[PDB]
């Protein structure tokens, strides 16, 4: 429904096996400012899957989390490759601000 | 990646158990025109799951299909309740134009 979308910080230290999640979203840059929970954001990449037992799972990353800030950089409207490149920059700890899922409904037909 | 998003028609006749899929998308109306495969569309609801063996599965509806036209009505920018209400209007056959998945990439981090 219309609820959700609230910000929270997650910090994850990578294992030799990475941060233990997949990021999914737009290939191209830009897009229009849509309301998530009262404020306009340009398009966000999101967490499409979390490796069970992996570092992100243990740190509290959830399926669907929308990625707002990565390591101190706002990524609204970023391309998929830009966001992935920030995560993979080379430092061991990743500090995210994420928006929890929200603003969508689902119905059986 | 950037490919996909191509239109196709799917027709589904409901069983006493419905059309056998779930639709997911924005609760609110409107939104900006983004490029899918060369043309601007306002936001589309999508197929979030398909009941295995159900009518939609057998008719060729796929996970992720974005719903462009329902029974002769364009649903770009529609609310979730509006789209669901068109599908559930009461007629037995549903005639969709869908856009196949496309325009997103996914990476393991």
């Amino acid at each position: 429904g219309s609820h959700g979308g609230s910000p929270r910080v997650v910090r994850i230290v990578k294992s030799e096996s990475g941060y233990g999640f997949n990021v999914r979203g737009q290939v191209s840059e830009g897009g229009q400012l849509r309301s998530i929970n009262g404020e306009l954001y340009a398009p966000l990449q999101h967490v499409s899957a979390v490796l069970p037992g992996g570092a992100a799972d243990r740190a509290g990353v959830r399926k669907g989390d929308r990625i707002l800030e990565v390591n101190g950089v706002n990524v609204e409207g970023a391309t998929h490759k830009q966001v992935v490149d920030l995560i993979r920059a080379g430092e061991k700890e990743l500090i995210l601000t994420v928006l929890s899922v929200g603003g969508e409904s689902e119905s059986k037909v």
